[PDB]
């Protein structure tokens, strides 16, 4: 398979041979073993769905088997429920979900609008009507970090800082430990501040919501805020750029969307299917598991290829065709079951406004096929971290 080699190929051929790899295996088998010793891969839709649905058999807690005595440092941090299983997940997500109601996401739409325009005006001032820039570095990445910052009611002054903090951490080392620890210190101050004097933001809501007599404490809230930033930053920025790139690579689709921007959310859903930011989702078998005509032994790492599931012709017609008019609703880009992305509404809103603004303001968006386009190094990500473009402002 040589998956590590693919992460080093030019992005265009990385995409190619990545989907060729998945295609070949998916063609023959729903499930299979990998070169890695005790790891299985999932290639087909139904089995991907089955895996995500059956959280009992396929755990999200990678330290499931670690003895309860040696579990203290293997335990997930207070507030982080992405790496835990019911019933611990249900209670924590229950609280966060109640607080993070759809109207919290909806209310951000005007700000996201204004922020996207401001980032574009900063790029335009430096290089004029024909302005070259890094779309991820100067637009999508700041927009994703600051949007999440806005959600939690982080002061306007600290936004450029938060954007830089996110770029540093996300793109072990003593610094990595520091960034995490200092973020901790910062967020505690933010929380106690918003607990004392509340404002219309998610931090204050997290601090004041009850669910059947239960609340979140300051240290859990820190984990939640931190979890949102870590889970949400890269993928959202990648969705915004993958949309720009996918439309660029399809002039007809692009023309349709430019002429009727109502088509854009549908286009984004297609992007999520056809070039998902997060390309795999991992689980750990708690027991011997019958899947795809095969038995997966207890203790096995399972790697669910979401990207392959989306190309499964059993589930999607003409799977390898990018079609902004397709019903992409069944895609798994935001996961499925109990761990389904809490940021999915916000990401769709973030992405829609960011590309809506770029198309309205720039009549030409030129993107190279060089190695100047730098895709994120992880096999589990598919999209750029450095995307140089040339923006020609509409006359
Ligand atoms: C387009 C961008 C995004 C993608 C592709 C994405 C994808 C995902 C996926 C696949 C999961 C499921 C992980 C699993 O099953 O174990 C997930 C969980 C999550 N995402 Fe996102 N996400 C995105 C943006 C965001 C944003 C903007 C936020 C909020 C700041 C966010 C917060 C979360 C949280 C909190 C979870 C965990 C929910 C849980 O564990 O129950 N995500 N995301």
């Amino acid at each position: 398979n040589d998956l590590s080699a693919l992460t080093r190929l030019p992005f265009d051929r990385r995409i190619e041979e990545f989907f060729m790899y998945l295609g070949g295996r998916r063609g023959t088998e729903a499930v299979g073993e990998s070169r890695e010793p005790g790891v299985w891969e999932v290639f087909r839709y139904d089995e991907a769905v089955q895996v995500l649905g059956d959280h009992r058999t396929f755990s999200s807690d990678m330290n499931h088997f670690i003895p309860e005595e040696q579990r203290q440092l293997a335990r997930a941090a207070r507030g982080n429920f992405v790496g835990i299983d019911p019933p611990d997940h249900t209670q924590l997500r229950g609280l966060v979900s109640q607080a993070f109601s759809p109207r919290v996401t909806a209310a951000l739409e005007p700000r996201i609008g204004r922020l996207a325009e401001q980032l574009l005006d900063d790029i335009v001032a430096e290089r004029g009507d024909k302005a070259s820039c890094d779309l991820v570095g100067e637009f999508a990445g700041p927009l994703s970090a600051i949007v999440i910052a806005e959600l939690f009611g982080i002061p306007e002054s600290d936004h450029t800082m938060i954007a830089e903090w996110a770029k540093a951490l996300l793109g072990a080392m003593q610094n990595t430990a520091d960034l995490v620890r200092r973020a901790g210190e910062y967020l505690v101050h933010h929380i106690t501040e918003r607990r004392a004097r509340p404002q219309d933001d998610l931090t204050s809501r997290l601090a004041t919501t009850e669910v059947d007599g239960k609340r979140l404490d300051d240290e859990e809230i820190v984990g939640v805020i931190g979890m949102f930033l870590i889970a949400g930053y890269l993928p959202a920025s990648v969705l915004t750029a993958n949309t720009v790139m996918a439309l660029d690579e399809h002039p007809a689709a692009l023309a349709e969307v430019r002429s009727d921007p109502a088509l854009l959310p549908g286009a984004i859903e297609e992007v999520l299917r056809w070039r998902p930011p997060l390309v795999r989702d991992q689980r750990l078998t708690t027991r011997d598991a019958d899947l795809g005509g095969r038995t997966v032994p207890a203790g096995s790492m399972v790697c669910v290829w979401l990207a392959s599931a989306h190309r499964d012709p059993f589930r999607f017609e003409n799977p390898d065709l990018f079609d902004i008019h397709r019903n992409a609703g069944r895609h798994l880009a935001f996961g499925k079951g109990i761990h389904y992305c809490l940021g999915a509404p916000l990401a769709r809103l973030e992405a829609r406004i960011a590309v809506e603004t770029l198309l309205r303001r720039f009549e030409r968006i030129e993107i190279p096929r060089d190695e100047s386009v730098e895709f994120h190094e992880s096999i589990g990500v598919l999209g750029p971290v450095r995307l140089p473009t040339t923006l020609f402002a509409r006359r």
